[PDB]
């Protein structure tokens, strides 16, 4: 579902750290350096990770809700300061382009022309930052 | 290295969460059901974990200081009792064969003919548990 804040892929559910209020289960694995909880759910998705490398892409912006088109780039890690929540850590696997960002929009899908491949994490002044869901995933 | 307590692939090191997990929020993964946290470094790893089937394996006893030759059986589940610290509790993808554990032991690797497949994770009457690190990695 485009609006969707989340991402899944059959039982499994990639969504924000944050975002996480939820049970504990046996599947939860958890990257503290990329802001990203990983479960299995009672439901199925339609979503998709691609086993690709594109840069071409679009993503959902919440507080505009509408779709951007975007050219990302992908980053090895970058310094991810601090906000009021959470401190000035390092993030691996990042994807960045340039785009609209205000809270609440974590969550919002970014996606190539073969399937989601993040979701928004951070951003600033004009420049959005995705978790690369890619890295992830199984092929 | 064989005496090394721990799994080192690439820029990644794979250790036991109960023991290290004092700088888990800069961990780079997190698995509280099956006890396994993973953490970037600078240096770059000799250890290789494959993706294939072996059962037959041989894995490192810190307290006898060798290598002992063991024959495995893949528990998807299993509860492990309690010590001076946490509880019975229960623990997923786990490997069990016969042999020698005692408190300290963990991070002994567990490898089969193809590389690294474990760590050790808990011990007691003459049973030895590993981590199955092939449910965590992509061949
Ligand atoms: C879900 C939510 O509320 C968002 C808010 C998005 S609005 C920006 N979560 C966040 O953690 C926000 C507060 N994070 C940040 O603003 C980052 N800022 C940042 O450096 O991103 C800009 C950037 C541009 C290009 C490459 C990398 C980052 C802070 C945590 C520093
Ligand atoms: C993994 C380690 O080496 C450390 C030592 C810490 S020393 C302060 N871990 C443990 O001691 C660990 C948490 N406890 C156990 O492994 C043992 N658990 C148990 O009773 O089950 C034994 C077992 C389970 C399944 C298969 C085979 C054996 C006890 C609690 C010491
Ligand atoms: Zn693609
Ligand atoms: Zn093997």
């Amino acid at each position: 579902g485009p609006s969707d804040m989340y991402v899944h892929v059959g039982n499994l559910i990639y969504r924000n750290l944050h975002l996480f209020n939820s049970e504990m289960h046996e599947s939860i694995l958890v990257s503290y350096s990329s802001d990203l909880i990983i479960y299995r759910t009672n439901t199925v998705g339609d979503d998709y990770i691609p086993s690709c490398d594109c840069t071409q892409a679009t993503y959902y912006c919440k507080h505009k809700n509408r779709y951007f088109p975007i050219t990302v780039t992908s980053h090895d890690w970058y310094e991810i300061q601090e906000s009021e929540y959470y401190p000035k850590h390092i993030q691996y696997n990042l994807l960045i382009g340039e785009g609209p960002c205000e809270p609440g929009d974590c969550g919002g899908k970014l996606l190539c022309k073969h399937g989601v491949i993040g979701i928004v994490t951070a951003g600033g002044d004009n420049h959005v930052a995705f978790i690369d869901l890619r890295h992830f995933h199984c092929a």
